[PDB]
């Protein structure tokens, strides 16, 4: 048994999701159905060192619902605060409710994934591949127990779906449960705007560094080296003072309009130039094991797969979605890709990827669909 407890959140009703999703095109048009149940759940599963960690996520049920109910686990993307997390359903957490729980009529299970919401750990492991995908395995998990003790029928339609770093924890999940857990059916699955290859993504950010480039890298590498060690010591990766700032601004407290303002906008001046430049030219000592965490699209795909983000992305190289494309198109014909624009950046299309999750999802709801 996965699930350790659970505290009900009240309602998330089809008047509140309207008024998200107007906020929102293009997903103002889709059609509101369903009031949705909310539960805050907490659930055992590892560690980044392989010790039992209670982590904590969301589970929203439509009520009343008019068919059988599909379930959608949805992995968020980079947060910097502890509480800005799915469990905590605050207005940005709305829109995706909304379009999966309210408008398509799916169970919608959202992880906040180790070191963030409940969770003990004091620093989420960021962008790091085996715990984003047994975090987000056994938080699916747990939700299927909630709705086993809550005589919630569901159906066996399964949909994983997130954005940026969800992105990623979409395609190790999809990976580790085809390993794993392969007699579990998955039907799709369509990661939003991922960062594909550790050369690709570490050249685009360090060198084209977008508007939070830098931020992201210092969560990386000082998430990393706390869990890993890979290197000497703080003060290897991160010229001074940022070896002691980066650790203040990472304390899951900062807001993070405050830590970009923080942090130069060249993330090169947040490192020792020893260090990034191994990191680029692929000669840091550690470049082996960083492909290894890194690298994920070379693995058969068990369902649909839809690659969707923007040709307009500053923060991830649209390069790298190409790339992974053409690697997984290898062991499958049910492959796309798709751009939702030339040059909306990674923000600005985040709803347009959203809309095309939802509109991928229902494509293979209504196919090989038994009762
Ligand atoms: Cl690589």
């Amino acid at each position: 048994e996965k699930l350790v407890n659970y505290i009900a959140l009240g309602e998330f009703s089809r008047e509140t999701a309207e008024i998200a999703l107007k906020k929102m095109p293009p997903l103002d048009t889709l059609t509101v159905h369903y009031d949705l149940q909310l539960y805050k759940i907490n659930y055992k599963t590892q560690s980044p060192d392989g010790n039992l960690t209670i982590a904590s996520g969301l589970v929203a049920m439509p009520i009343h619902p008019v068919g059988q109910v599909g379930i959608i686990s949805y992995q968020h993307g980079t947060r910097f605060e502890r509480n800005d997390v799915p469990s905590r359903n605050n207005e940005k957490n709305y829109i995706y409710l909304a379009a999966y729980g309210n408008s398509a009529g799916y169970m919608t299970v959202m992880p906040d994934y180790l070191g963030l919401g409940d969770n003990e750990l004091t620093l989420h492991p960021y962008v790091q591949a085996e715990t984003l995908a047994s975090s987000s395995i056994d938080m699916l998990f747990a939700a299927k127990e909630l709705a086993n003790r809550l005589h919630y029928p569901i159906s066996d339609k399964l949909y994983l779906a997130g954005y940026s770093e969800g992105g990623f924890s979409t395609i190790v999940m999809f990976e580790m449960l085809a390993k794993e857990y392969p007699d579990l059916p998955v039907s799709a699955v369509a990661p939003g705007s991922a960062p594909y290859g550790w050369e690709e993504t570490m050249h685009f950010v360090m060198l084209e560094p977008g508007p939070r480039a830098t931020a992201y890298l210092a969560y990386f590498f000082y998430s990393l080296q706390t869990y890993k060690s890979y290197w000497s010591g703080f003060d290897e990766i991160f010229a001074p003072p940022y070896n002691t700032l980066i650790p203040e601004l990472m304390d899951g407290y900062h807001a993070v309009d405050e830590i970009l303002q923080a942090l130069p906008q060249d993330p090169l001046l947040i490192f020792q130039p020893k260090f990034s430049n191994g990191i680029i030219s692929k000669t840091d000592r550690n470049t082996e094991i960083l492909k290894i965490n890194f690298n994920h699209y070379d693995f058969k795909p068990t369902a649909p797969l839809l690659l969707v983000g923007t040709k307009g992305d500053r923060d991830v190289p649209y390069a790298g979605a190409e790339m992974a494309y053409h690697s997984f198109r290898k062991y499958s014909d049910f492959v796309w890709i798709k751009s939702v624009s030339d040059a909306l950046d990674h923000v600005q299309a985040h709803p347009f990827v959203l809309k095309e999750q939802v509109d991928f999802f229902k494509q293979f709801e209504r196919q090989e669909a038994m009762n």
